[PDB]
């Protein structure tokens, strides 16, 4: 009720790497496009509208009409599909001309559960994440792993920023 800023959020990458499965498991706590939430962090209520691009990859979405406005994405690969994480320069430019470049992106190498089928490892996209100013986190859509965290995570730095006067809270983001 009491909710205090309202955030667009973008849910983007390739088709195929979990990226409706994450907003079902975060809204719906269940496996299985647009949601909203509201969260709390640090005692402030934040409503989160989310746009997730899922099947509208291949260009539909990949627009400055999309991505305007949004202060926060997550940016998705599947950590068993390396040309997943391979595409993630391109997602990155596109989220920050499309969007603005104080977008705030949280990278998610979703399908940790599949650790068999692994081709990312945990070590290398960490090291991806702090060289592209990057919060990251390893989930998973399926059992619900940092699914929630995610979407917190991306959250709680927009209002960092918000604070340190780096971003215009109406502004773009
Ligand atoms: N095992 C596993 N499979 C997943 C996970 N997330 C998505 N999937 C599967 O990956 C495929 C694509 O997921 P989906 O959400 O439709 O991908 P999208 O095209 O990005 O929206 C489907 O077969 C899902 O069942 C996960 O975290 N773990």
């Amino acid at each position: 009720e009491t909710y205090d800023f309202l955030f667009k959020f973008l849910v983007i990458g390739n088709a195929g790497t979990g990226k409706s499965c994450l907003l079902h498991q975060f809204i719906e706590k269940k496996f299985k496009e647009f949601g909203s939430k509201i969260i709390n962090v640090g005692g402030k209520y934040v409503k989160l509208q989310i746009w997730d691009t899922a099947g509208q990859e291949r260009f539909r979405s990949v627009t400055r009409s999309y991505y305007r406005g949004a202060a926060g994405a997550l940016l998705v690969y599947d950590i068993t599909s390396r040309e997943t994480y391979n595409a993630l320069t391109n997602w990155l430019t596109d989220a920050r001309m499309l969007a603005s470049q104080n977008i705030v992106i949280i990278l998610c190498g979703n399908k940790k559960d599949l650790d068999a089928d692994r081709e990312v490892t945990f070590l290398e996209a960490s090291r991806f994440a702090q060289e592209n100013e990057l919060m990251f986190l390893e989930t998973s859509a399926l059992t619900g792993e940092n699914v929630e965290e995610a979407f917190v995570q991306c959250a709680r730095k927009i209002l960092n920023k918000i604070e340190s006067g780096e971003l215009d809270p109406e502004r773009m983001g």
